């Protein structure tokens, strides 16, 4: 499922993602736009042969099981095509693992160089939240 940027943006406030860990709404869906341009099917390969899954991207090699990135952990105890559906929650709930690990949204490598520092409010702009 491709998503629109307010329909993004009520589904991850429902599910509370909205100011988890300090980080506003805006700052998720501008992750979400450039990890996956709000495409929960997006998967990208990284170099050293783990795998990137769903709209906000999340690496094989720590949080979610694919079954091909040998060595690598499960900490949300996911498969990783759990988080190429539709329904956000499974990727949702992983973030906030993620995001809680100590380096807050800095693990989102688009996030720092494409969000972080800017206006991030823009994003939610016009949306009826
Ligand atoms: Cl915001
Ligand atoms: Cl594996
Ligand atoms: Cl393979
Ligand atoms: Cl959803
Ligand atoms: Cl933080
Ligand atoms: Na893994």
């Amino acid at each position: 499922k491709v998503f629109g940027r307010c329909e993004l943006a009520a589904a991850m406030k429902r599910h509370g993602l909205d100011n988890y860990r300090g980080y506003s709404l805006g700052n998720w869906v501008c992750a979400a736009k450039f990890e996956s341009n709000f495409n929960t099917q997006a998967t990208n390969r990284n170099t050293d042969g783990s795998t990137d899954y769903g709209i906000l991207q999340i690496n094989s090699r720590w949080w979610c099981n694919d079954g091909r990135t040998p060595g690598s952990r499960n900490l949300c105890n996911i498969p990783c095509s759990a988080l190429l559906s539709s329904d956000i929650t499974a990727s949702v709930n992983c973030a906030k693992k993620i995001v809680s690990d100590g380096n807050g949204m800095n693990a989102w490598v688009a996030w720092r160089n494409r969000c972080k520092g800017t206006d991030v409010q823009a994003w939610i702009r016009g949306c009826r939240l």
